[PDB]
């Protein structure tokens, strides 16, 4: 391989590469814009050791004291319907709602997976609300606390715009505190200082730092309690052992034990309260936008190599030259039930077409008759286009041309010539029919036909008469020159027969829909019943920058 | 055209120096 070809693929598959990259990169673009943004706020501890700190602060009475003193086993959620509600609803710049609870008893339903009751809140008014477990409506007013069917609720503050709805959980106390727990950290950064750094994550600005501030108070207030203890352990044994000398004493030692009771502030001091970061750590959007862009160009040059080692069919002359194949011309995609060297005799195919019977007149001399066969590999390669078009270019020139559609199975030259359907080739071969009232006129054209007639029950018996090489005889005295329209070879054996009364065959290969493999097989199959094809004709040929192949498919005048 | 940047040094003594760093940047 060489850069020229994969440039070449590039550009001619850019319409595809592009699509793909565009939808991945659209894709990237929706997640990092409908995301729930992410802050994080942090604190600094100073500890006066350090490894056991860490276990005591991630303990499960330390943050559970700090879910009962702030209630976040209340779990309040803004309902957006879709998946993206959320994030569209902050795009449009909407204040989401928030309420204060400071009393909720759901009545525990409690089944094998549901342990988390649940209500929906419908928020009406600045004052009242509808409420609602599976169905069951009830109001509720801020202020006034409620107590029915089992429902213990108190709503202070409403802050939303009414019509709005909230799911309100009431989860147990352990998955509040495993809730905590996964998206708090304390790290140590000095390995040796009393330095701990705190963080923690979560989708409120505000509600993290409290939380933060309320676990530092927490664990502050617990150091101190420790080393007062021990103090107060001593103080309250001096008091019990308490009876003048020793008496004063006791006192004194007593008064000590006082200062040093009251004196708290010891191991642990918090340098830094909590603060958030404004800026949100999660989603990091250009780098998803960096991953989304170069995912979209990775799958989109993987699908082209891909479609690049599996494609097969023919791409130049070159690869049918090689096995020694003449192809005599190549015509081009006319992107134009009428002739098109009739309707449009100046476009490009039908140039082709010209250098085509040019070839020929120089092909078919020394020919044992001048019979024309014009066959093929695969059905729709563009035989009938070929040969009727070749016939009407050869007619304008004023040399007199017979056209047999010798296709008994799927033959439709009489409806694009303009018809009388009776009496067709079938109508001759069979016996019912004479040679002079199957020969029709092509009224654009300039040249003879015969159709093929009715579509017979015994096509390739029919065409082995010998009726068929008498019309081929006295036809020859009578034109310049007979083409004559063929069904395809590896489909049946019609051409086969055909080709032993035909002095020159040629067959048509379609651009990139057949392969080496099926003309070689094709020619083969001719040789077998003795019928040698003079060469090709590649059909439907179109502008490939990688081919490197270059045809004179442009306008000239 | 880019804006010039200095820089300005100064020398502190510890009479350890390992807690410190982390106290000098810290938000107090
Ligand atoms: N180079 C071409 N440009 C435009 N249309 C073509 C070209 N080659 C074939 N066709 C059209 O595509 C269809 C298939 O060709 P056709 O000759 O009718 O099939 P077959 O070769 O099996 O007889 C036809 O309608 C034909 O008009
Ligand atoms: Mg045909």
């Amino acid at each position: 391989i060489d850069l020229g070809r994969v440039i070449g693929e590039l550009i001619d598959h850019r319409k595809l590469i592009i699509s793909i990259t565009s939808v991945f990169t659209l894709f990237a673009i929706l997640y990092a814009l409908l995301a729930t943004p992410i802050y994080e706020t942090d604190a600094l501890i100073q500890i006066e050791q350090s490894a056991p700190e860490t276990a005591l602060l991630q303990s499960r009475m330390i943050l559970g004291k700090t879910i009962d003193d702030l209630n976040l086993q209340i779990q309040i959620e803004q309902k957006y319907f879709p998946v993206i509600g959320r994030g569209l609803a902050r795009l449009m710049g909407e204040k989401p709602g928030n309420i204060d609870i400071t009393r909720l008893y759901l009545p525990d339903s409690d089944d094998i997976s549901n342990n988390t009751p649940s209500i929906i809140l419908t928020v009406k008014d600045k004052e009242n609300y509808s409420i609602n477990s599976d169905g069951i409506q009830l109001n509720g007013v801020v202020g006034t606390l409620l107590n029915e069917k089992g429902i213990s609720l108190l709503v202070n503050e409403i802050d939303a715009k009414p019509g709005d709805q909230f799911v309100i959980t009431q989860l147990p106390r352990l998955k509040a505190i495993s809730d905590l727990l996964k998206s708090f950290s304390v790290a140590d950064l000095g390995k040796d200082t009393g330095m701990l750094t705190l963080t923690l994550t979560g989708d409120n600005p505000k509600r993290i730092s409290h939380i933060l501030d309320s676990i530092s108070q927490n664990y502050l207030a617990q150091n101190i309690a420790r080393q007062a203890a021990q103090d107060a352990k001593s103080l309250e044994f001096l008091n019990q052992q308490l009876p003048r000398a020793v008496y004063l004493q006791l006192l004194n030692r007593q008064q000590e034990l006082n200062i040093a009771k009251s004196s708290a502030i010891g191991n642990v001091r918090i340098i830094d309260n909590a603060v958030t970061d404004p800026n949100p750590v999660r989603p990091k959007k250009t780098i998803i936008i960096v991953i989304g862009v170069v995912l979209g160009l990775i799958v989109s040059v993987v699908l082209v190599l891909f479609q690049v080692f599996l494609r097969r069919g023919i791409e130049s002359p070159e690869q049918l030259e090689e096995i020694g194949i003449n192809v005599y011309a190549s015509i081009p995609i006319s992107e134009w039930d009428t002739l098109l060297a009739v309707g449009n005799p100046a476009d490009l195919a039908v140039e082709a077409i010209r250098g085509l019977r040019t070839s020929l007149h120089f092909a078919m001399m020394e020919a044992k008759n001048n019979v024309l066969m014009i066959s093929g590999a695969s059905p729709s390669a563009g035989m009938t286009f070929i040969s009727s078009n070749l016939a009407a270019t050869i007619a304008i020139t004023g040399k007199k041309v017979l056209f047999i559609d010798a296709d008994l199975r799927k033959g439709y030259a009489h409806k694009m010539f303009g018809h009388k359907n009776d009496k067709g080739l079938s109508e001759f071969l069979s016996g019912q029919a004479a040679a002079e009232m199957i020969i029709d006129k092509v009224e654009g054209g300039g040249f003879d036909y015969i159709g093929r007639g009715q579509i017979p029950p015994n096509p390739a018996e029919l065409l082995m008469h010998p009726r068929f090489e008498q019309l081929l005889n006295w036809a020859s005295q009578n034109y310049d020159l007979i083409i004559i329209d063929t069904p395809p070879i590896l489909a049946v054996t019609d051409a086969a027969i055909i080709g032993r009364y035909a002095g020159t065959c040629l067959l048509v290969a379609r651009f990139e829909k057949n392969t080496v493999k099926e003309i070689d097989v094709s020619m083969k199959r001719f040789e077998q019943s003795g019928v040698v094809v003079k060469g090709c004709i590649l059909n439907g040929v179109v502008k490939k920058a990688s081919s490197y192949y270059r045809y004179g498919h442009y306008h000239y005048g």
